[PDB]
């Protein structure tokens, strides 16, 4: 009775690969980056501070799975550096408007040089040329929304400059990679004319107060969600972080019900807390909507971990969310596990949207 | 056939009681107070910040028995502040030029009215007058070195605007019960000793590689403020006042009823979000404990104390074990001090000292072959 059919132009300007890394912007990445390693469960692997030579930046490197995620703070500038965008002028701007928070969304390549000359001969405002490290790795970044940017790195084989670090069973509680990343603007409108206009992401289809639309990639593995406000969270996102800048990660795990049991025993002590939990009704109404996907226990264990699930037409999908990351209400992190259409394609089981009516009906039947 | 003398002038300007808190600037106070309580073992107790209706600054208050470490980063000037001595320039000025460190140093006193009004008449500088807090609290600081103030709580009989903190069954807590002593690095002693001293009337309190110090005292001897100055000619003193861009709080001493219990608990953390810890000794070193703590420590102490590279100390009053933390940020400056003190019972301040004779101690061991 009911079809649901996508379009995919594969429309890609230049050649782009996976998601590569992400870099939070700090005042003292040290802390963060161990906060965020023991509430993550995320291995310190590799640095590139004082004790490597870098008189300019403390940058660590948490790695999961393939997920990497790069800390990175100013030192004094009366004191090299790895990273060829770093700038203190910056930096310090960054934070003081912003917060904790991701300076870069970063995607492997094909080619650094021509990613960026084709971006930035396609509208893309540019952020920092392309810059070869070591013969070994190309870097460059143009403006993507707000003082984030979009980050091109190529190889022809972390980074140079960066030593290694491996000693803590580590930590890994099944984090495996990021499956999306989400910014908020303004106007929705002008943000998807100029994101589109130099990448040629396509529009992802979908099965209260923002309106939504999703870029990928011509593999649909580099998911880029933006949302813009219609009270509105949104506009409470703005006011804070003081302009466009990104929402939420969404970290794919091997195993959600491992990830959220390591992660809520941790909440109270230096690792992350979450949304107040679906009404019982929420649960109770899961076997007539996904009971074919999930079994009796493993509802039951979604119950138990305040775990949300939402179908589309082709998978399902298992999503839970944190509160904000630091101080201002801005940056929050959503654990997935997407269920469904395995071959995997990228976004099986959507996004999430079906979930706002979904806990609206569970709230108001008991 | 020797004795050690100690005078005791007693020559407190007012009269204070105990320390009370110290407070980190932050730039997000969230990860830094998280980070410390997993790594200390430190409880949740209040806070002030969007949730609380402050919209100028968070601050996050963590007690472990009376060791209060409050932390504090400003919001954005475009947003009900409970702390009266707040600035966005001075916090950000602050945070950009020294790293995470500490900014006050808090005692409390009979009437922080006149602790203020007494500190200044004696050349002290000014940094926030006192302020009444709900009729309730009175707060005032005066510049202690370099951005360090030293601040003032009297009460009338955490804080007004402070909601406290929930449970979580039985919360962290691995033996830290109080601050024994807060150290500063100044590049001058002399004139360091001279401010302080000048205008708080604390004595020199006397001890038993690259530097010089001199510990300043109150007159019951429990508020205790060594002050170090480099020596050239390397320095871990001078280190600290490159990367910290001048003078400022070098490190906390954090007594705890029972060492091996608080180190059981850090060094199993050390690598999950916890604290790190200097090198241990060589084994030679607890080899030669025996003979000179063999009559307050016994032999299954001594072994505690090697399998946690615990170092020991003692004066002409008792002994002191203590242990060394690597700094807590990015920078390379304020680290933390992990002590407990054995003797002085009537428990006195500064029993077995601060751990000077454990430079030559510690070389001595190092010398295997
Ligand atoms: C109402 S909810 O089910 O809890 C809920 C469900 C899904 C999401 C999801 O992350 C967002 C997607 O990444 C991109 C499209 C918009 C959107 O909604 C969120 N969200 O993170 O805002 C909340
Ligand atoms: C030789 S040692 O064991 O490393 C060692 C032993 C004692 C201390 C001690 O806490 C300090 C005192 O409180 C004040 C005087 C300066 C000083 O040295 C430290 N320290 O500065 O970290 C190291
Ligand atoms: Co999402
Ligand atoms: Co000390």
């Amino acid at each position: 009775f009911s079809k649901f059919v996508r379009k995919n132009p594969k429309s890609d300007k230049f050649k782009v690969k996976r998601f590569h890394h992400i870099e939070f912007w700090c005042g003292d990445a040290t802390n963060v980056a161990r906060r965020f390693s023991w509430g993550l469960g995320m291995r310190f692997s590799a640095k590139s501070d004082l004790s490597t030579g870098n008189m300019v930046h403390a940058s660590y490197l948490l790695t999961s799975g393939d997920l990497r995620f790069l800390f990175t703070a100013p030192y004094s500038p009366s004191l090299t550096a790895s990273i060829p965008s770093f700038d203190h002028g910056s930096c310090r701007s960054f934070f003081s408007s912003h917060g904790l928070g991701v300076r870069a969304v970063a995607i492997e390549v094909e080619d650094a040089e021509s990613a960026f000359s084709i971006s930035v001969a396609n509208g893309a405002i540019p952020s920092s040329p392309p810059i070869v490290l070591n013969e070994a790795v190309t870097i460059a970044e143009v403006k993507l929304y707000g003082d984030v940017v979009l980050r091109y790195v190529s190889y022809k084989a972390f980074l140079p400059g960066f030593e290694r670090v491996e000693d803590a069973f580590p930590l890994d509680y099944g984090i495996r990679r990021l499956d999306h990343a989400v910014g908020n603007v303004p106007e929705l409108g002008p943000a998807l004319t100029y994101v589109a206009g130099f990448t040629g992401f396509h529009q992802f289809a979908e099965f209260s107060g923002l309106n939504s639309a999703v870029l990928a990639s011509n593999d649909e593995m580099v998911l880029l969600p933006i949302n813009e406000p219609v009270k509105s969270q949104i506009q409470t996102y703005l006011e804070h972080n003081e302009g466009a800048g990104l929402q939420h990660l969404a970290l794919m795990s091997e195993d959600i019900f491992r990830t959220l049991r390591e992660m809520r025993k941790r909440s109270s002590i230096g690792g992350f807390d979450f949304m107040p939990s679906p009404p019982p009704t929420y649960y109770q109404n899961l076997k007539k909507r996904v009971g074919d996907v999930l079994s009796d226990d493993q509802i039951k264990e979604c119950e138990e971990l305040g775990i949300l699930v939402d179908r589309d037409d082709q998978g399902t999908l298992l999503q839970i969310f944190t509160k904000p990351l630091g101080d201002r209400p801005t940056i929050f992190i959503e654990i997935i596990q997407r269920v469904g259409c395995m071959m995997q394609s990228g976004g099986c089981g959507g996004f999430g949207k079906g979930n706002f009516s979904e806990l609206f009906k569970s709230i108001e039947e008991y």
